[PDB]
């Protein structure tokens, strides 16, 4: 299972957070937007449309921040971490859930999904 998620921040050094469903895996989680990486789609693509579908952005010149593998109780997936620094639209809870922005210096590990730890260690250096 490979995963795209798009680490939206602005010009004020915060990113657009969004809460996980409480029947998700990973319930209640913070996280970045991001979605499975559909079959015949680059992971590329993927993070397009999917800040296109959750958040209703438009990813433009972005970079990969962090891939990893995690290793979940009962799933393995690959995240790769895009930075994304510009976009069209405005970052909004599209799919009807919690999205606000948050400082990144104030982001606490333990609220987003383990496997999350070292991108948002780094993320806070840059
Ligand atoms: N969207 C998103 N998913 C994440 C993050 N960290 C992380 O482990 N995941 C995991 C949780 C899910 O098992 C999977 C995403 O799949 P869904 O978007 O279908 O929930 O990847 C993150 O920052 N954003
Ligand atoms: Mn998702």
């Amino acid at each position: 299972l490979q995963i795209a998620v798009g680490i939206i921040r602005n010009e004020n050094n915060e990113i657009f957070i969004t809460r996980r469903a409480a029947d998700a895996h990973m319930a209640n989680k913070l996280e970045f937007p991001g979605g499975k990486i559909e079959m015949g789609e680059t992971p590329e693509q993927a993070v397009v449309r999917e800040l296109q579908e959750e958040v209703g952005i438009t990813p433009q010149h972005f970079s990969l921040f962090e891939k990893l593998e995690y290793e979940f109780p009962d799933r393995h997936i690959t995240l790769w971490f895009w930075l994304v620094e510009r976009w069209e639209g405005e970052p909004w809870g599209k799919e009807g859930q919690p999205g606000e922005w948050m400082s990144l210096v104030g982001l606490n590990a333990d609220d987003f999904p383990p496997a999350n730890e070292p991108v948002i260690a780094k993320l806070k250096r840059l």
